[PDB]
């Protein structure tokens, strides 16, 4: 029923250990899901969730991921690592028939954060489908301590039928090619992280977004409202030093972000794309910040 | 009848001086101004103009800020501002009326140059009919002297009537939510760089343009024809050092750019966005450059 | 017939020379071109190839541009680099009629991979047809040697005819206008980068893509699908360092990125806009990479 994946659906971070062998295994369901309220769709999932679960591993680790896809599926799956150098990203060798299962070993040698999605023909249904996820490489080392870590995906929904309309909805082959979705989704659903999960901190916190895009076909121009990000990695890129002093970022499709920022007075806070009339599509979502207000820097 | 902003509209710049509390008064104003020859358009406006009042500041300045709303205005009016570290950008206690007023006091916390805009539901229909601005931070000790500081906004008019069509325009939802707008403008109209107040500067100025995007939908990718911009912050950020020797640079909606160049061969200069349809759809602005010619540099 | 341009097509590279007076000598040439298989359309060229010759030269150069017109063509035709520091561009005195020939010298002064590209009204009309083309200017010493390098460029073909019909097709203001293009190509046509000139390296090799985008209206989030990409000067600038280990680079209409990458696998590897709905639109292409396998990176 639920399709949205939390924000907090976070993996504990890599301290200082050495490079080893991690294992993944991913599987591919489809499955009927809430979209909004009222209107269900036909989505095509890692992990039964939108996005796909995210990875964390550090550099030099040989990732072995195993791709099974469930015997009720209809499609062929895959899954194409940014962080891999592979053919296809090692899509190539696990294109995956339902029922079967594929198996291939990658090494990660740059640091920072990337995208994973789908790669089967044709690519753009499955990832607007909801085929798409993040792996963290964290460097030699590892990411400085935040008191908060979040997993945010930007998606989108090309419904046949208009938003607004309950029922169930598939895929439109027609909107995907004139890049016109129905719907802009953060983690899979419409109030995905606004009337489901909400984020939440305390006043004081570091709060760290992995953010990035699903897409298939449009950027995102992040950014939080009431907030200024203190560090932002562009393009998810973890080698040269990030950005700093900045309130809204380009996060091109199958692009990421790593945005940092303190909060330093409570009250609600909004996620949006800067292309605001997406926040009427469903693009839209809440961070709670709760405790003692600071009048210094708001009154 | 006049709602374009002057490019030359800059407040003086911040010396050396030590923070301090810096008062705004700024007023919503709904009225009938010209879009292009023949056409009018029902703009929100600060101040009356579009884009609203450039504002000047120091890091570490506790901004006073006052939003009026006028009598005969019909929408509720706010201000959502990217420098601010508030619930909504201090929004969300600046929901005025038309009538009252209400003030509340934020601190200054990042250098850079940051957007301001409405954020009244909707906000994508609010900042649409020109109810965007921006903020300067100056860093402690202040930007390096130039010859010219210019203020520069690209905005999306969302017209019912088809571009060309001479009459009283109404924003329109419909091309809103489709991001299909009828009208790009720099500074609030059609020619508004251009036939209106055309940039000038003479042969070895230091040119200074503080660009922005309202939007509220798409990204602007800013390109003076016949110019390399030495210096770009990206993003309007003031902290990390800036690019150097950029063609053109990518503006998201809500976002901003300082692009710093010198001007060496006397002629016009064209203000785009090198998305170049929209050129012909008034996104054109004018940069006349008087004085001798330099055979070294162009010929 | 042939209007594809060689990614392979490239200048050799500037050593540790000093400064020179460099001839540069462009033909606007309008002929037939296979768009796709059983398509033709109308293309405005430079050197009858779409994009146009890649330019290599040096910072100091004074580069003495002529432009000749063909006898035959029906349009204006200029051209406006980016490189350059003049009105237009340089293309102010480039307008040259069918016959004609006119000549200017200008110096580079700024580093970087810049776009260049018909500047005669209407602007978006002739870059949409095929009048692009880029220029690198090296800096002081060159650029450290790679064992491949390639010339990537991403335009927008808006033809009357639907995508998928065959036959003559001619440009449509209406498209151009409404910002929706039937093909989105790399190099000229439909697969001239994947079944006309596929791209060949080996394994070990560090690649070098001078991608660039004609537009003239979309953006580009380029991508080689199994690859990282080691070094990206953004925006196709040779002075600020460049960005390291990035996924995916947003490159803007009439902007550039030079793109660096070790290959490690041999394999097929995809050149892609990361909105990959324009992959089933053309825009793809193929790096062939032969060798033996590295198990240590991929199995
Ligand atoms: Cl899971
Ligand atoms: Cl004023
Ligand atoms: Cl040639
Ligand atoms: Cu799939
Ligand atoms: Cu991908
Ligand atoms: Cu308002
Ligand atoms: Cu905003
Ligand atoms: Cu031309
Ligand atoms: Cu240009
Ligand atoms: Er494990
Ligand atoms: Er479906
Ligand atoms: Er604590
Ligand atoms: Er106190
Ligand atoms: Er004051
Ligand atoms: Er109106
Ligand atoms: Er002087
Ligand atoms: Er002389
Ligand atoms: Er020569
Ligand atoms: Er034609
Ligand atoms: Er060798
Ligand atoms: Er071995
Ligand atoms: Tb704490
Ligand atoms: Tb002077
Ligand atoms: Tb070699
Ligand atoms: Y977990
Ligand atoms: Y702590
Ligand atoms: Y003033
Ligand atoms: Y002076
Ligand atoms: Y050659
Ligand atoms: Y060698
Ligand atoms: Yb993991
Ligand atoms: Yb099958
Ligand atoms: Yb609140
Ligand atoms: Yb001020
Ligand atoms: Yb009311
Ligand atoms: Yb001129
Ligand atoms: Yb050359
Ligand atoms: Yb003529
Ligand atoms: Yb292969």
């Amino acid at each position: 029923a639920d399709i949205s994946r939390e924000p907090d659906d976070v993996p504990p971070p890599i301290g200082k250990r050495a490079p080893q062998t991690v294992r993944v295994d991913l599987l591919s369901v489809e499955l009927e899901g809430r979209l909004a309220e009222g209107t269900t769709f036909g989505y095509w999932t890692f992990n039964g969730k939108v996005p796909g679960p995210l990875l964390r591993v550090r550099v030099g680790d040989t990732v072995e991921i195993h791709l099974k896809n469930a015997a009720d599926s209809a499609m062929i799956h895959s899954v194409d690592f940014h962080a891999a150098i592979a053919p296809g990203g090692g899509a190539a060798a696990l294109q995956v028939e339902p029922g079967g299962e594929k198996a291939i070993t990658w090494k990660a040698l740059v640091p920072g954060l990337f995208v994973y999605h789908c790669a089967t023909p044709m690519v753009a249904e499955h990832i607007a489908n909801g085929m798409y996820g993040m792996i963290l490489v964290e460097p030699e080392g590892g990411l400085p301590p935040v008191d908060h870590e979040f997993y945010v995906m930007q998606g989108e929904i090309y419904s046949d039928i208009p938003y607004g309309q309950h029922g169930s909805a598939e895929f439109s082959v027609e909107k995907l090619l004139a890049e016109r979705p129905e719907y802009f989704v953060f983690n899979g659903s419409v109030g995905a992280l606004s009337k489901l999960h909400p984020l939440k901190a305390k006043v004081g916190d570091t709060v760290r977004i992995f953010f990035g895009v699903g897409g298939p076909n449009h950027a995102s121009s992040f950014h939080v409202i009431g907030e200024i990000f203190d560090k932002v990695d562009l393009f998810g890129g973890l080698t040269t030093p990030p950005l700093a002093g900045i309130q809204t970022v380009t996060v091109p499709p199958g692009g990421a972000a790593i945005a940092e920022f303190k909060v330093e007075v409570p009250g609600t806070y909004t996620l949006v794309d800067h292309a605001l009339a997406r926040a009427e599509r469903g693009l839209l979502g809440i961070l709670h910040v709760q405790g003692p207000e600071n009048p210094d820097i708001y009154n």
